[PDB]
DNA sequence: TGCTTCCTGCCAATAACG
DNA sequence: CGTTATTGGCAGGAAGCA
């Protein structure tokens, strides 16, 4: 027992009991509940860290490899994520990536075993 | 104030369950 | 093994940090 519902002009929201943090989805919230119950936990497999969230930790445990799965098409420098790419293709290209046009790459991650697409 | 990490709608990949 | 439920990758804006 997690949350209650809020429903406004037809639109239903759910809302965390212990936060009051607000959803679209339930599986979001269920994703976030987490947090307050750890009743699950995502340990790092390369040092002692701990998450709440699995995303947490694979970003996490990418940083350990040194993985730079981001890559610039416009001069070919890679990334370790969108964060970094994004403000080099802004700062050195004057364009944004999330914009009409594809100016990077997510290469597959090849440094860990992640799910693949 | 520029890195660092978090956050959540969306939904493909994966697991659970008969 | 077909049907259903769950997980968690991803973008990219938000929030944290020193
Ligand atoms: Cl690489
Ligand atoms: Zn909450
Ligand atoms: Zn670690
Ligand atoms: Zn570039």
């Amino acid at each position: 027992d997690d949350h209650y519902e809020l429903i406004v002009d037809g639109r239903v929201y759910y809302i965390c009991i212990v936060c009051k943090r607000s959803y679209v989805c339930l599986t979001s919230l269920r994703r976030h509940f987490n947090i307050h119950s750890w009743e699950k936990k995502y340990p790092c497999r390369y040092c002692e860290k701990v998450f709440p969230l699995a995303e947490y930790r694979t970003a996490h445990e990418i940083h350990h490899t040194g993985e730079r799965r981001y890559q610039c098409l416009a001069c070919g420098k890679s990334f370790i994520n969108y964060q970094f790419m994004s403000s080099h293709i802004k700062s050195v290209h004057s364009q944004d990536p999330s914009g009409d046009s594809k100016l990077y790459r997510l290469h597959p991650c090849r440094s860990l075993q992640i799910r693949q697409y």
